[PDB]
């Protein structure tokens, strides 16, 4: 997260960390079997951590699960990153406390100009490197789809939304994909990509979870 700030430990209690041996992507905790995380972050031998805000310590609230199976979107395409959505299933269920606490799916898609909640452990800085240990949080507000399709021409279906700021500045960046984009209570983005971090025109770029609710649903009661 770039231009953000620290959250607060165990303020966004549904980002979750996926570890392979280090920390390589975020999620969210959609229930207490589950995770919703971007394909892109595909790899076996995950990790799932719940309760963090320093990753690089053991400070009493978390929770290290296994994941026991991973889902890919049917139709997830890895060079244009359409249909970007992943479910990871936990391998035992989650113990919900306030640490550690589910976010609802939307029930529609939201509207171009709603604020958000974006968080991660990606790199801080748009030029350069630096990676927080403790989470990060943007407020940052739904583009219009024709801002979006302006900056990206070509690239951006109907699967995807911007989001951040046209300035530069503030945004998501390497090291936050998968994790969630929270409008109104709700589950709206999946952090996907973008060009650079917080560059000027070239917002991020979002996986838009309204789409996905049927199959999210559908694939977790069958699973
Ligand atoms: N600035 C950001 N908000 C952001 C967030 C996550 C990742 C990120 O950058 C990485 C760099 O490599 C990946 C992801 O962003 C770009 C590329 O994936 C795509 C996706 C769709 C189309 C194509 C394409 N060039 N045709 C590339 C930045
Ligand atoms: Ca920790």
């Amino acid at each position: 997260i770039v231009g953000g700030y620290t959250c607060g430990a165990n303020t966004v209690p549904y980002q979750v960390s996926l570890n392979s041996g280090y920390h390589f992507c975020g999620g969210s905790l959609i229930n207490s079997q589950w995770v919703v995380s971007a394909a892109h972050c595909y790899k076996s031998g995950i990790q799932v951590r719940l309760g963090e805000d320093n990753i690089n310590v053991v400070e009493g609230n978390e929770q290290f699960i296994s994941a026991s199976k991973s889902i890919v979107h049917p139709s997830y395409n890895s060079e244009t990153y359409n249909n970007d959505i992943m479910l990871i299933k936990l391998k035992s269920a989650a113990s919900l406390n306030s640490r550690v606490a589910s976010i609802s799916l939307p029930t529609s898609c939201a509207s171009a100009g709603t604020q958000c909640l974006i968080s991660g452990w990606g790199n801080t800085k748009s030029s350069g490197t630096s990676y927080p240990d403790v989470l990060k949080c943007l407020k940052a507000p739904i583009l219009s789809d024709s801002s979006c399709k302006s900056a990206y021409p070509g690239q951006i279906t109907s699967n995807m939304f911007c989001a951040g700021y046209l300035e530069g500045g503030k945004d998501s960046c390497q090291g936050d994909s998968g994790g969630p984009v929270v409008c109104s209570g709700k589950l709206q983005g999946i952090v996907s990509w973008g060009s650079g971090c917080a560059q000027k025109n070239k917002p991020g770029v979002y996986t838009k979870v309204c789409n996905y609710v049927s199959w999210i649903k559908q694939t977790i009661a069958s699973n």
